[PDB]
């Protein structure tokens, strides 16, 4: 047998300390490792390039998204840099999702205005769009499902084979679901990449990245690139990072049973006029998404009834959900896009990619069902107070 | 409403930093801390007597327990350690179970020997032993429920009360089921402690104690104590409980589902001499632990047909029990008592205790079920054919 | 050669991992350790009892005292609960000095209150005294030179020699100048303990303490007792406290260089009635010091002129010296003992110890001299102006 | 008054904490922070783009090379790799100097071959070669000197005053001596960067990176693309960066006295052929050192008498120098660059560097003088030995 994905999670590192027999992986600091005498390298010679604490992070996201290895980076942007400088030249096309996280657009756009390569921004969950774009030869698609913050669903086996015909690679940025809730390397993806800020790590006190890769070639090509370019992350990091993924599989249990409980008060709710969350049959992409994934998640967002004045008093005095960036952390977390996440985008890339004004987006941590179902239903009856 | 325990323990350090707004709590290292000019000290002055990273991990435990507040101490046995020295005196009487830790048993018997207090080392779950210790009117009484490693149930409201009959003092060593499983504070215990090192961390990458006690005044007396003797633990070391802490609720319902189907194996299966686990409704004590207990726990232990030629199969080989010391990680561990925990006590103090040399301890960890179920079945199957 | 002190701090942990060779020794956090099959334990079991990270700091300070062995504990006050709980019982008496750390002074009143061991309080620096004590047998003798105000100097070869004529154990509080500056078991102790807290860490980011023994046995018996008792310290904090250890030498010769040029600005000063530092050639100790210490170290305190409005001015307005309690950091100290590090004692053992109201202690740091001497001379006006 | 540069290093983050008067920073490991109710961003937001941590180091190092503000990157290559995506964009052309580090060249030439920039790489101590680049209208100038590891000088008042007249930007190197020895701000440079991995953080267990820009626009550039590139670094990593820089003045003064004394150990010893070594009067670039730095080092390379055999003799035996890449640190370290530190050159960009395969590389330490000068003796009888 080979184990599970969770059990391999659990013991990513444990019993796996040559010097002492130590079940906890030590965290190995140091820059640098010395030479077994003259002209003998060991395994490790310099942390930017190398590292055993970060490889073990490294080997545990590639076993558990089907990867040949993976590159641990200082950021998720740092993961999508990574990406872009090993794959693409000028000259080289990319195609990019029209509502992709605002710092992926922010990139993208200031590295395409220098003429690293051309962008094409299309929405791959219309044939159409899709087609226009893999049209024109591009080396690079990528796909980000589902979406932040509308939770639209690209069809990955479809996206792929048509990118696999045309000759382009494919990354999937898979932060949203980690890979304990969706696996793009099993739908035939080269790259499945995360910002491990959020679920992977999931207690909020890391910032990092990861690339898998499907292919041992494209996977020593990434190594090259993050040690030239110094994209690699902290060991330290590692260490949080990796005894964060030990309860991922825990953690999601608790995540998935709390978005259930609120989706099932937002909708239909005569305060709120739309629910995105891929678990509802009435979302564009539920079908797909419970095909493509082990679970639905637990991020949605929502509209209020009654503009900013409703969400005003909406966010003032809640006591559970934290007014904040990011997502993915074991404590409930809510935000207001455009102002915030979404800040980065011009005012109609975001009318363009259909992010409203009056949006809330909702990060469920793993608190009690009934203190977030209270902490929601006080902000609703002050939203309605105020029509 | 207040909150729930899973609520409180989640949002333990959030949004509790008053110069960024930070959402996680900042690590405060610091020995020190600067007077706001002179004679006026701050909250804080320094760190081994008072820090705000470590007091965090203590209110967290005081909420989830209870209590009026609670101290954080260098390790489990320094928790032990701190609540001698606070309560007992010579010429005073402690009464300990015979079944407690053997680290527990060893620092009873060390500092009893040198007379810092008299022992009783009494069964408290035999209403006749407890009452012959109460009669000698001791001034504190210690409870380890269940107990390490044979889950023998004491009735927490039983001997309290007892107890608080003839004046004596009431300590619960609550670490085989943590706050989130159960709170002697709410049977009137006068102090809870635990091992961090076990559930409330459970990452095993921390030793630490802590202790709640109930009323404002004995948790004042501890404060003072664990300052003066030098007991309290590393802010670092708080910072990384408080972070394991957050997933204790999360952990244990996937800890507890997996202990009830390798209990459901092992239970009448052919090589398995003996189970101990509160949840088998034929473990001695089941009753009493389904009502002053919120759940049964992932502790339990066995005992194997075919003598040590059996236990030696069993555990070489295992893939998902690593052989060592400690419990209530995320990762299931196994342990041979005799040799291993319960190696500080005496042969005649583990017979009297009941810890035989063919007893397993299994911490079952948060793995899949379905793998954990894999190996031990691989185990059992060695150990059978070592029969012939 | 075996190496310096200087060397040996240094290289302490260097190229001593047999995993990968980091040259930096890696932080075993783990609580637990495998055993090697059935039977068989390794060299750590659990680090309550045994640390491979904590022990690279035990052999370290073992090396710098010439000790046997080294025990790392949670606290420096635990060092001495450590050494009292191993060494004494109820009908024990031990002996210490007048003028101890307040805190010394507290743990050794509150469990002599209690009946653990009978307590003689003597000045080591008066023969008589010293004779008065040990004429009642005692089990062990407590040095702390210098002494934590008023830098009184205790006679190591005269004490530890008198103790051993009675059968006395001897252990020395080595806080205030490290082994790089004063090695009391060249001198016959059986002890020298510290609070890393202060010059071994250096960096005020660590609460620790240290006991070595000379003698093989008496520390296998610490050992024991700090496992039993639980007083072990974190692997992180050994981690920072082994980190802060290799610039020892190199802050030592900042730090004395420092307290040289202070000790001459106020020595004389018309607004210092005394300055109490070894250093001064006219220091009841001075030639001692010289002799029995490798250097004069950089704790100092001193009395102005003018009562406490001349304190209060003076405090009022440092720019370099931070009022607070600790000491032996990079950073330079002030702090007010009666009201601070002594607020432990009551009036009258203060008195005892002739720590008077009007006394300020400064811990010099490594700051420029230059910084320092300005921001001294500006308090030494502002105490002036009061008069 | 204004404090010393090593005053401020001291003191960086000491006693600014609003929270608890704590005098040691605390480490704000947090990924995201609260908005002050809706609409109300604080100070911070998410650590990728800024976190109070990191920014103290960012400080501190702005303060010590007389900046207008720093940026710190996950690594030393990152730091560069964000000045070359701040300033440069394809039709721009850099000039680089020949004997620039080895990773600093793979970066440079793996850009120019995707079309970056163009590249020329010029010898910055030779008139002729740096008019004729200057000549070429470039974008971009970086100075690294001293040069690793032939110790190579660059005059940067005249550099940077020829590449000013052509309307360049100038950005130094500054790694090989830190702040405290060298500020290129002070001759009128752009930028300067560093990798803190050296002697900034000096204990070998942080890799990372810093950019300081003399001109408040050019810092708020590197703030924004650190951002969206993903290239800003851990706090934890800020926090250990900081404690180290705290002792770099009082580390600097043993390096130099060490380096000194090991200077005049190889400089005419019978076994070795040339020292290089700025603080020689013999050295080309000795004048020049000793005008635009405070000090002369304690980086040094030696060609040893008898090819390879005697290079193996030499290193196999040194007790107290480890075998490794990297410098910077306390603990003292032997390099082969052709094998190791400069692998990542072809064996002629090499030659024209003048990198040789007899060369050892020496970063020289804080241990005791003695101990080095007797490990680094009976290496020259083993090499001696093979004759
Ligand atoms: C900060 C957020 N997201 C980060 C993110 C990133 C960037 O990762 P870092 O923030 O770790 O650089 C990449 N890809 C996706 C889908 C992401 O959501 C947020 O939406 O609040
Ligand atoms: C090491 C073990 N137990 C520790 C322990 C302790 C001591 O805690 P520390 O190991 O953290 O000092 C206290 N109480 C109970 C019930 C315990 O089980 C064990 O049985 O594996
Ligand atoms: C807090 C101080 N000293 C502590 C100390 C201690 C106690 O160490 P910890 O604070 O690390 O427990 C022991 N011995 C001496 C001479 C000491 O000065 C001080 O005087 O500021
Ligand atoms: C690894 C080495 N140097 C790194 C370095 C770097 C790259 O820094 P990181 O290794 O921190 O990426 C940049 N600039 C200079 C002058 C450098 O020496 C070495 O020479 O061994």
């Amino acid at each position: 047998t080979p184990c599970t994905a969770a059990t391999a999670a659990v013991r990513a590192g444990i019993d796996r300390d040559t010097a002492y027999g130590a079940v906890t992986p030590p965290i190995v600091l140091s820059s640098n490792f010395s030479f077994d005498g003259f002209g003998n390298k060991r395994q490790y010679d310099y942390t930017r390039s190398g590292n055993p604490t970060r490889d073990l992070l490294g080997e545990a996201l590639a076993e558990l998204e089907g990867g040949a290895g993976g590159v641990i980076t200082s950021t998720g942007m740092g993961a999508i840099n990574l990406v872009l400088n090993a794959v693409l030249q000028p000259g080289d096309t990319l195609v990019v999702p029209h509502d992709a996280y605002g710092g992926s657009w922010r990139l993208f756009n200031a590295l395409a205005k220098k003429g690293h390569f051309a962008l094409i921004t299309a929405d791959l969950t219309v044939p159409r769009s899709l087609a226009d774009a893999l049209a024109q030869s591009p080396k690079l698609v990528l796909i980000e499902t589902p979406s932040n913050p509308l939770l639209r669903i690209t069809d990955l086996r479809f996206v792929i084979e048509a990118a696999k015909k045309v000759g382009a690679l494919t990354v999937v940025d898979n932060t949203f679901l980690s890979p304990a809730l969706q696996k793009p390397l099993d739908f035939g993806a080269d790259l499945v990449l995360h910002s491990t800020t959020k679920y992977i790590n999931g207690h909020s006190d890391v910032v990092g990245g990861a690339v898998v890769a499907r292919d041992a070639e494209l996977h020593q090509q990434l190594v090259w690139w993050a040690n030239a370019l110094g994209l690699t992350g902290s060991p330290f990091d590692a260490f949080l990072t990796l005894r964060g993924l030990r309860t991922l599989d825990a953690r999601l249990r608790v995540h998935q049973e709390n978005a259930d409980a609120i989706a099932e008060l937002l909708d239909g709710h005569a305060m709120v006029n739309q629910v995105y969350f891929p678990g509802l049959a009435t979302h564009p992409g539920h079908a797909l998404a419970a095909r493509q994934q082990k679970g639905f998640g637990a991020m949605m967002s929502f509209e209020l009834e009654g503009g900013e004045a409703a969400v005003r008093a909406f966010v003032d005095g809640l006591r559970y959900f934290t007014l904040a960036e990011s997502l993915g952390g074991v404590e409930s977390l809510i935000a207001h896009p455009a102002s915030m996440t979404h800040a980065a985008m011009t005012a109609e890339a975001r009318a363009a990619a259909g992010i409203s004004d009056g949006l809330l987006r909702l990060s469920i941590g793993i608190e009690s069902a009934e203190d977030l179902l209270i902490d929601l239903r006080a902000g609703l009856s002050r939203a309605e107070a105020t029509l």
